């Protein structure tokens, strides 16, 4: 399968560490790694692959220009402008019908070829719903989203690139962005919403399992498809560390947060300037 990651140079450790929990959960499957690159340095570059399967014989760096999301808000302070880069990949990768997109701050603790296999017919892509959005009150009606049309988190997307591809995402990004830059508070993740609505394939929670799954463990809508998609279905297939707390920090009380320090521990090749960070 073809995953794709988003990462600056401050990222680059937690990038390595996240890529290999993906070749952990799949031995017998080729990883095809595709990094939007926003600037990590050569040699994170070659520590990051010399960690991977192969030497990293399967994980290619596509160069971003950061200055393309100059104008978009970044009002969430542990989050750069690299964030928005996904935005392009339409326009940053041919080789692809189909892709996974994973954040940073994940740790996949399962197999993902079930969401790999989902057919996503005519959507624009497959992704897991946010449970904290959808039941913020009044929110998701600010962005022009009718109550029946769920909220997904832009941590995890199974994203029908073919389809990207006939359309110009970052000119529609750019318009959607004039139109709701005064209310949208998730800023890539509100474009993301707000452009496919409608047009959205739902995965079940344990492709994307955050601190609200968890503490999940009321009910915001008697809709079936949505009770179904939001009952996580065991085992927790990726742990997304969305917000804050990230397992990389001090004192994480985050489930599963642990994996990462032992993932981190199993590096093949550790930079000095990475011994803080991990
Ligand atoms: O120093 C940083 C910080 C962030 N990033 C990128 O930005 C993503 C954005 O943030 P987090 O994973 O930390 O975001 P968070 O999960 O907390 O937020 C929810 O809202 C975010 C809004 O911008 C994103 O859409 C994200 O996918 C979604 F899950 C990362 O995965 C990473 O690819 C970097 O490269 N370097
Ligand atoms: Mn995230």
């Amino acid at each position: 399968m073809d995953i794709v990651f988003a990462a600056d140079d401050n990222y680059a450790a937690y990038l390595c560490v996240a890529a290999k929990s993906v070749e952990a959960a799949h031995p017998d499957t080729e990883i095809r790694f595709h990094v939007l690159d926003a600037g990590i340095s050569e040699a994170n570059r070659a520590a990051v692959a010399a960690n991977l399967r192969g030497g990293g014989g399967n994980i290619r760096f596509i160069d971003v220009n950061p200055e393309d999301f100059a104008g978009f808000p970044l009002n969430i302070r542990h989050i750069s402008i690299t964030t928005y880069a996904r935005l392009k990949l339409g326009e940053y990768i041919a080789d692809c019908d189909k892709v996974l997109y994973l954040d940073i701050d994940v740790l996949v603790r399962d197999s993902l070829t079930p969401l790999w296999d989902t057919d996503l017919g005519d959507n624009w892509l497959g992704a897991s719903i946010d449970l904290f959005v959808e039941r913020q009150e009044g929110y998701k009606q600010k962005i022009g989203m009718a109550d029946g049309e769920y909220y997904f988190n832009a941590g995890v997307l199974l994203i029908n690139l073919k389809k990207w591809r006939r359309h110009d995402i970052f000119k529609m990004s750019s318009e959607w962005v004039e139109q709701y830059k005064d209310v949208m508070q998730y800023q890539d993740q509100d474009i993301l919403n707000g452009l496919f609505k409608g047009g959205v394939c739902y995965a079940n929670s344990r492709f994307n399992f955050m601190p609200t799954n968890y503490a999940f463990m009321a009910s915001r809508h008697t809709d079936p498809l949505y009770r179904d998609r939001t009952n996580t279905v065991m085992p927790v297939a990726v742990s997304h560390y969305c917000g804050p707390a990230k397992p990389w920090h001090r004192d994480c009380t985050a489930w599963g947060a642990e994996r990462f320090t032992e993932l981190a521990g199993s590096l093949t090749t550790v930079p000095e300037e990475w011994r803080g960070k991990l």
